[PDB]
């Protein structure tokens, strides 16, 4: 896919370290911005992890006072690079179990590049109980949630963001080479060969200030809005 | 096609993320712009998928005071390139399972290339809420619509594209190379031959600002106008 | 027939994508404009397809105050090239199915070329419901309906067109090189020799704004003229 | 993972001195700053040991005077410079366990290096009891609490960090080769090979000012802020 390699290796640049829910889509990528709207299903038994689905939607429309006031203070500049090749073969001089005398054989070789720059912005919890308090919901807003309500599924917002700056890019290649010369006097034939080789590459460029990672802190709706920073599992948002 | 090709390989270079259905139609591309209605037939059991149709109409003119207000405000700038080449063959001498001293052989060969460049556009959803309170529905509209409510397909609108702006190009190749030579004596021949090698090769260009893949948005039309941006299943737009 | 072969290249870079009913008479190329009347007389059985008829008719004499008011809108730029080369061949020495001692071949060789850019003309639904609403039809007009009634052919209107504006060329050969050298003693001949060989080569070049392909919009004439861009099969126009 | 290994190497140049509970989470990095507040849920029975989560939140807020008063003082200059290279190789004709006659090998080979400059930041306890006497706890203050409380976990304040002043860098490699060389007379093969080798490489830059060890203080909140410098386990900060 030329997007999943690259973002785990960066989350697990991380040992695994924070919740940094990565990313997939190109084109939501984007969508992940600080108080940004996500919608998430519950779980379907254990492990069925349903995934997450980005909305384009914003709190400042949610609340009546037209907000429009992000807090993003957080910032840093890591800077990382790596490589990569291999070269797998083999080779099979057979001759016993049958009748041919098979002298085949494959190689399969790649690579790889990658080379980037990443900041972290974050959002206060200060700026969410401020914003809390001092402002409240348009509770006659259900066009978007009514819907959503029917669904019932918990809505969570963007708390943090990891992002590129830079002209970053992605190169990989690939080479796969077959064959085969079977010597096999038999029933259906005498002397046959086989082989096929193909080669392949590509080039992926991601734009500058493209989230990479994201964490989120649930919210719940029954009459009014408030935010849970770190809930618990089986907390409905809705009744 | 020479067109499913490369939409294919976009869509795949999101690892799935995201709907966007992509197009087929290269006329069709053209018609796939936000706002614009498409028309969507019912399922047929469960995998004959009632592919999209396009529809040339905007939904500023079923409104009634000619609204011809595009909100768009998104854009990426990812760069694509990669490349293509193979070659399988064979060779048989078969002897043994006829009559024949069979000396044939075979050859494939072709390649590929592309180079492109690719924003993004979206509506905000506060848009929706905005265009919807504003305005109703001209209801004295449905010589478009009785004709459509006949049939009673469910309609949609055109949330997302993924368009290319820049002369991308695409050039491939093909080679069909076969060969024979039959020493066969028997009833009908004694000694024949058989061959015949074609080339192949095409180049299309896409001109800036063409619609590769698209997301929806449901409508319902009952007794006045209200789209769903994500209803269930069997949401009948009609009763 | 040095234009189906390029027409039928053009249609299938769509991957059978939109209706888009090739044109197939050069003379009907330039009868194919927007606005146009076609008729259509209804299918034998299913297979026996009627053929569509050009009729070099425009919708502006037919109602009352000589509208002549095109709104064509749509424009693209698609460049598309290729070629191709084929070439097979044969032998046989045949000595034992008979009295002979056979010695001869074949050879056949051709190519082709194209290059070309692409437009398209649309017209709005919302240009048809006005150009019904203002304006109506002359019910004392039928001297190219009447008889067209007493057929009762459904008739329908160019609602879209693909036309091309460039000085594109079609270039092929063709070369059959046949021979044999027969030396069978028998009972008429004793010896003897057959062979034949023809070149081949055109070049058609079609002018600026040429129609290749256009879509239909049935209407129906009972009493008045109503224009249905999408009807039902078995809708007859007349009654 | 490229940055356990070099933050356990600074903590083991101290022979386990002083705790400094490394830091794993590089986002988490830039949050550990002195007066942050991180949680910490019990122990489950004796090993399964809570791992620290920060908590981006400092004590100026919780306290109502909007404190906004850093008292760094502590600062150091220590300089740290390593390396290492390795090699691990092998060798094995293998030939009577068995039908085969076994030539196979392997070789390991990697290295790393850093160079690293380090600061230590501290609060003195006396800043801590004058900043209890002057101001207390804003006791409408659980919309960031009341959950903290439903969860009970036991918070703490950072008292210690230690950090870097420049870009630092690291420079790890892999190499891993495989090899095989098997003449196996038995019942699926007589002959065979097998091999396979892959490099490896990477680069991180951490920047100036990222913390890499931190310490605690634990508080109490039954009815008033109160931090214990020194408490003993079990501690429960709630009730």
């Amino acid at each position: 896919s030329a997007f999943e390699r690259v973002v785990r290796r960066v989350v697990q640049e991380l040992d695994h370290g924070g919740e940094f829910i990565p990313v997939t889509s190109l084109q939501s990528s984007t969508g992940f911005q600080p108080y940004c709207l996500v919608v998430r299903k519950p779980s379907s038994s254990w492990f069925w992890k349903p995934r997450y689905k980005c909305v384009n939607l914003s709190i400042k429309d949610i609340l009546e006072p037209d907000a429009a006031e992000p807090d993003v203070q957080r910032g840093r500049s890591f800077h990382f690079y790596d490589a990569m090749d291999g070269q797998i073969q083999g080779s099979v001089e057979l001759a016993a179990p049958g009748q041919a005398k098979i002298a085949g054989g494959a190689a399969v070789s790649d690579s790889s590049s990658t080379s980037m720059n990443v900041y972290s912005l974050s959002v206060d919890p200060n700026t969410w109980q401020t914003l809390l308090h001092e402002r409240h919901l348009r509770q006659p807003e259900h066009k978007v949630l009514q819907q959503l309500r029917s669904r019932g599924d918990n809505v969570y917002v963007v708390t943090e963001v990891l992002q590129t700056q830079k002209e970053v890019e992605v190169t990989r290649t690939h080479k796969r080479e077959g064959s085969g010369r079977f010597s096999l006097p038999g029933a259906t034939c005498e002397q046959g060969e086989g082989q096929g080789h193909l080669s392949q590459k590509k080039t992926v460029t991601i734009p500058s200030g493209s989230t990479l990672a994201f964490r989120v802190a649930q919210l719940v709706i029954d009459s009014d809005l408030d935010v849970l920073l770190f809930p618990d599992k089986k907390q409905r948002t809705f009744q």
